[PDB]
């Protein structure tokens, strides 16, 4: 579905506004150092500009979305950005040998910075085939990009991968698909390697029987892992109408799907879908901004703009969550 390929645009926009402003890089609950929190403006600015060369269509979708972004907006997309980031690096501390599978990758380039911090991770980006192509184009015709990732110029890779890199791996597949699946994990992963799955707003695009064939069948595959999904839920509370709302905008708009929206309505709902996992933590992206944010890191996001709804961006942000399935 080229709909379905097109939200990532829109998680384009969000990353890009956010870094534009000054929101990202948060370089102590990323864990960057000074040289790499230089590189992860350079390799985000890039990865627009290379946008612009290999389609007109795409760059302007995100140029005018990126420019028209609001406070609350940014303030979504830096809880979004370092809760996920502060359970991948509490993982690649502990484990020093990890293999990550970044299901519903898009354009993500957290893969940049973590090789680099990790000397022994690997990592396993996975979209649509049309989705991966437009990825592989943009890593190998930059510059910078491509010293990153030790790439090539020219498509050298073979079979399967359109990257084949060393500790990174760039592949096409329909994750609705478990045969796809599972044939392409067999020969990028292992099972007695320590995981880290993300599925970063993928799940919510999938029906309910895609997802969970998907969440029992990678579980199951390995010995010790950890999911890191992150998505939006339609709320519990009475005349909370956040999720009716969301499925009528998107359906009417851009003819999108969220199936299990309402099905999943809290964050205990949505965490009851890694129940075969005995530790299950999830909080709201709130409850983030709350208890895991520190007071040094409140203060400076207030220094770059004026986020005068306070209550509208509780609002929002308590229709977002980040589980955390554990199991060994
Ligand atoms: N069945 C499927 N197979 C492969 N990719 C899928 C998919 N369903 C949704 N996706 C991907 O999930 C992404 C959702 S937008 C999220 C982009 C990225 N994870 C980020 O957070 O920035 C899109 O890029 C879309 O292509």
């Amino acid at each position: 579905e080229r709909i379905i390929q097109q939200t990532d645009y829109d998680a384009l926009s969000c990353k890009l506004a956010a870094i534009s402003v000054g929101y990202l890089p948060s370089s102590g609950l990323q864990r960057l150092s000074v040289d790499l929190s230089k590189k992860y403006t350079e390799w985000h600015r890039s990865y627009l500009i290379t946008l612009k060369k290999f389609s007109r269509r795409a760059f302007g979708k995100v140029d005018k979305a990126m420019r028209s972004s609001f406070p609350v907006m940014n303030y979504g997309t830096y809880l979004r950005t370092v809760g996920i980031d502060a359970a991948i690096l509490e993982f690649l501390v502990a484990n020093e040998k990890v293999q990550v599978v970044n299901l519903g990758c898009g354009s993500d380039l957290r893969m940049l910075p973590l090789l680099q911090m990790f000397p022994h991770l690997a990592y396993v980006d996975i979209d649509y085939n049309e989705s991966v192509e437009l990825k592989n184009s943009i890593l190998r015709e930059s510059e910078i990009l491509r010293i990153s990732l030790g790439l090539s110029k020219e498509d050298t890779a073979k079979s399967p991968f359109l990257i084949d890199q060393g500790r990174y791996k760039l592949a096409a597949c329909d994750l609705n698909d478990i045969t796809e699946t599972t044939r392409l994990l067999d020969v990028c992963t292992k099972r007695e390697i320590p995981t880290i799955v993300i599925s970063e707003c993928l799940l919510c695009y999938m029906h309910n029987n895609e997802s969970q064939l998907l969440i029992n069948t990678i579980m199951s595959k390995f010995s010790h892992g950890l999911w890191i999904s992150y998505d939006p839920i339609g709320g519990s509370q009475p005349n909370d109408r956040f999720g009716a709302i969301m499925q009528s905008n998107l359906k009417e708009s851009r003819n999108l799907e969220m199936p299990t929206l309402m099905t999943y309505n809290s964050k205990e709902k949505y965490a009851s879908r890694w129940s075969a996992a005995p530790n299950v933590i999830v909080n709201d992206m709130w409850e983030i901004f709350n208890a895991q944010i520190p007071e040094s890191e409140r203060k400076r996001l207030r220094s770059l703009q004026f986020l005068d709804e306070l209550e509208e961006l509780k609002v929002m942000q308590t229709h977002y969550i980040l589980m955390k399935a554990q199991w060994h």
